[PDB]
């Protein structure tokens, strides 16, 4: 049965890497039919609403609620667009962020009230949620170190928020499972294959 | 003292045409700042906001929640960034179009929620409200009888259930004043004097 994989992480990371190894994995394991996405973005509407929040914007401030705003709007518009239709095709869904992010950036770095982050999540969301996501857990510093958007250039105890709520979800979601980022790219690697399998292996 | 007054109604209600005899009658009341603005819209990013709403997007389904939550991005924008802070200077401000709007539109004519279109007013404005709203009702198909985007090519019971959900707003709030929109410019027009007129005789 088709299932909604998510790669999280803070910047550095390793996302990229990550999804490379997820796909693999899922291939080897007989789904032949997959498909990627990119948060936020993923359709025309979506990706016009990521520039505006990866861009700078001389002359005018963004307000936090505002960023929430255009992240939820892009999340909906894929989930609703491509996602769950690829879902209910029979296609495995691999994501490259997901809502985790708003509830790490939005959340812990922007600050947003808890209240309002939920009943935000409720209301774009209702639900649907991913099947498992790998979170590759890496010290901000470490992996900024591995031309800056607006967000990138924001302060590292910003990053440090971030990685604070991103830690309180891995702990206390089952669905989530955190990887150890700040290994070479090929133990990382190893550790991602081996949660994958690990979890396939457990299915039903 | 600085106040905010919202011309609001459906499309081709003379909403143009009455924010002009409502600054000018400000302005024969000794009131000389004033700031217009228009929604969605009034800012950079409001203006991107506002394309993407109005726009029509071939190849993909523009999500009710989507338009809701890029009204309300803009309306942020607005509200922190001009209208706020206008006021705080001691300028009046004259809105062509406000949060009546989104009720309207996205609650009456897309049919989104209660609890969903409060909870993000919340989010969104707090308790942030207009001082007056002069509410231009018209019925629909003669509004429109005054190269349509994509809002203005809903069928007209869409504007049906927008104008029964203005109606309701401006029968429960006291602070929204409803003029006939019906009538020749000339006496619609004086209706707005006369109702402002009589509204700024009576303020403290
Ligand atoms: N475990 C790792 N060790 C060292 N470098 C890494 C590791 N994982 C990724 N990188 C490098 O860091 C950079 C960003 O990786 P990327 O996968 O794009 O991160 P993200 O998508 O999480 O921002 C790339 O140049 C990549 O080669
Ligand atoms: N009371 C009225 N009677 C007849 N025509 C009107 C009246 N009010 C406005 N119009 C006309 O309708 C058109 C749209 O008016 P406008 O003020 O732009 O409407 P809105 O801004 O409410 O969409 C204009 O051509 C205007 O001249
Ligand atoms: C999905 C999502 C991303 N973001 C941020 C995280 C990242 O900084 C940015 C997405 O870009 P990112 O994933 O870093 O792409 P790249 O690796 O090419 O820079 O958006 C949010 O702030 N909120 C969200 O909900
Ligand atoms: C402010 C706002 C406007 N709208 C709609 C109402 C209008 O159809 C449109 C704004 O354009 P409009 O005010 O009609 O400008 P014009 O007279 O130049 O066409 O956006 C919403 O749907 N929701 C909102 O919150
Ligand atoms: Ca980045
Ligand atoms: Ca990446
Ligand atoms: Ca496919
Ligand atoms: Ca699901
Ligand atoms: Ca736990
Ligand atoms: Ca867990
Ligand atoms: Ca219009
Ligand atoms: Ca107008
Ligand atoms: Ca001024
Ligand atoms: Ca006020
Ligand atoms: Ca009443
Ligand atoms: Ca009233
Ligand atoms: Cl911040
Ligand atoms: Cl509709």
């Amino acid at each position: 049965n088709a299932k909604f994989i998510v790669i999280e992480g803070l910047e550095g990371a390793g996302k990229s890497t990550a999804i490379q190894v997820v796909v693999e994995t899922l291939q080897q394991n007989g789904i032949d039919h997959i498909t990627r996405t990119r948060e936020p973005g993923g359709t025309l509407l979506a990706e016009k609403l990521r520039a505006l929040v990866k861009e700078e914007h001389p002359g005018e401030e963004l307000q936090d609620i505002t960023e929430l705003l255009l992240v939820y709007a892009a999340r909906v518009q894929l989930v609703e667009n491509v996602i769950k239709p690829a879902l209910a095709r029979g296609e495995w869904v691999v994501g490259d962020r997901h809502d985790m992010s708003s509830q790490a950036y939005q959340g812990g770095g922007r600050q947003i009230a808890p209240s309002t982050m939920q009943s935000l999540k409720q209301t774009a969301l209702g639900d649907f949620k991913p099947d498992l996501t790998l979170y590759l857990d890496i010290d901000p510093k470490l992996g900024l170190e591995r031309e800056l958007d607006r967000i990138e250039k924001m302060d590292i105890s910003f990053f440090e928020r971030a990685r604070e709520r991103y830690l309180e979800l891995a702990n206390s979601d089952d669905s989530v499972v955190m990887i150890d980022a700040a290994q070479s790219i090929e133990q990382v690697t190893a550790d991602i294959r081996r949660a994958l399998q690990d979890w396939l292996s457990q299915v039903n």
